């Protein structure tokens, strides 16, 4: 029915920040003529939000739509990882949505990490969406120690989703890691049938208690 | 009205290097029958901050587990929670939060803040921000509905202000919604940059909680300041 697709040109910037070009494409494939809606969004660290593209309308009366959009992100903006979406919502309801990550100040291909100590968690099993009556979900936690001296660390997670749920996945916890030692653990969320359907975002959060530095990794999980 | 939750904080104004909240939770049943739920304390804070009430020793291992009131009945729980000195000065909000097994959800929230003045504007060093829902319209139609904002800041600095300004509808669906574009303002001592921006929700948008999500960056300082207002769209 629709078809969306993105491209950045560059996919790393240095501290100072830099011009990420975007390509968009959005198709409309099916027997039928669509009318729909789309934008252009970011979303990074510290809880960033920002606009890249306004909301247009398109009826494709279908054609191919081709677009470049280019956005400034200043050197003000945290350094770490960020999500560039574009996303259509059509007539009817259905909604599409293409995503492509960017960093800045920090290397695309490496873990996140608080100054030497490197945190690596993830959804297990890759496993994106929960049915509606209910599904469970497990994540792998791994935050390795690289540094000469001991890390002074707590972490937690909650699920962040439809109707301004926050649910708690992982209770606060501190722990003293030894150089060279690794925390590791396996966490999973219940998605109860009583949940609400929608998106979750799996919010991992870790600090550094003595430089006070906080990460954060986000996940996430649909419940049909 | 199946459930009725309510939630009250011993303190609501913490200092930059923090403290310690203690909350009273109280869970009633208001229907003729049995009703089975969960239920959990969560706290959202500036730049993205979320975290649970609860804080273990060792490893959590916990389930979301289910609790049951009989008619009439009430759950009355205590929960503290310590707010350290690293996490952002700002305004915070705690939500006791119960989901049925209906499925139905019920919620109880309230303010705290940390390092900043409980009945002041948010600033960005004497830049007050004063963003408001215009008309104090909480909700939408499903079929549609448009709801306007609106946006005054006034520099209360010796100088003049250099300030970005957006803001996007955080919605269901994952959506980022533009609101509006990034602007540049410079605003002159003494001045108040003042506008309104509204969104219109199409009725194609999913049914739901937005987040109408507003930042102010002074571009000198690099400092930013966010200010999020709820639409529900039915
Ligand atoms: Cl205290």
């Amino acid at each position: 029915v629709i078809e969306a697709n993105l491209s950045l040109n560059q996919n790393q910037l240095a501290s100072n920040g830099g011009y990420i070009s975007s390509q968009l494409g959005i198709r409309n494939e099916s027997c039928e003529t669509v009318k729909f809606k789309y934008w252009l969004s970011i979303k990074g660290p510290e809880g960033i939000y920002f606009p890249a593209k306004a909301v247009v309308g398109v009826d494709t009366a279908g054609r191919m739509l081709n677009v470049t959009r280019g956005f400034w992100v200043p050197e003000y903006m945290a350094d770490g990882k960020y999500t560039v979406s574009l996303q259509v919502v059509a007539e009817n309801g259905k909604v599409f949505k293409a995503n492509q990550e960017f960093v800045k100040g920090v290397d695309l291909n490496s873990l996140p990490e608080l100054n030497g100590l490197t945190i690596d968690i993830k959804n297990q099993f890759g496993i994106n969406s929960v049915e509606s009556t209910g599904g469970f979900v497990p994540f792998t936690v791994d935050l390795n120690n690289g540094r000469e001296g001991e890390a002074n660390v707590e972490f937690w997670m909650t699920a962040v989703g439809p109707d301004g749920l926050i649910i708690p996945v992982n209770a606060r916890e501190k722990w003293v890691i030894a150089s060279g030692d690794t925390y590791s653990k396996v966490r999973g969320i219940n998605f109860d049938k009583s949940y609400p359907a929608g998106e979750y975002t799996i919010n991992a959060q870790v600090v550094d208690i003595v430089s006070g530095e906080r990460v954060e990794q986000s996940m996430t999980v649909v419940k049909k």
